[PDB]
């Protein structure tokens, strides 16, 4: 299943929505993700996207850059995953 | 309108899977070295646009490393981007 913040995600363009906006990635996240330069949700889309939506290696790279979960990776990559098919 | 109707094209709608030398700027010499450095598909490259926090300055700079892009190429493939993510991102 999936949160209403996925839902609500995956709904839209992203425009500049923070990257606090992103399934799985809440304050601890968030804050740790701007630290090292991704401030906007667009911007770990970008990665998401150089990596080629590969799901163990973007995760992974959560994982190496914020410290997310196992669950807050899954959760971020299908927002990300969803969000493309919908609109890219 | 000044833009070519390469840019047109590709700015009139989701990119998909649209491969790299759908984008403006980007014919066969330099689509080639991109797939070659693995950016293989546009959306590759407008991750890379996205990641530099679509800075010209950056991407264009990071084109003319990667596969050698002059300046109106590079020009041309950043206009075509940031015009893309005004219209659908």
């Amino acid at each position: 299943t999936t949160s209403q913040k996925h839902r609500d995600f995956v709904a839209e363009p992203m425009g500049e929505k923070p990257v606090g906006s992103l399934a799985g990635i809440g304050e601890v996240l968030g804050k740790k993700l701007e630290e090292r330069g991704f401030d906007k949700a667009y911007v770990v889309l970008g990665q998401f996207l150089v990596l080629k939506k590969d799901e163990d290696l973007f995760r992974e790279w959560l994982k190496d850059t914020c410290g997310a979960n196992a669950k807050q990776s899954r959760d971020c990559f299908g927002c990300l995953r969803e969000w493309c098919d919908a609109f890219l």
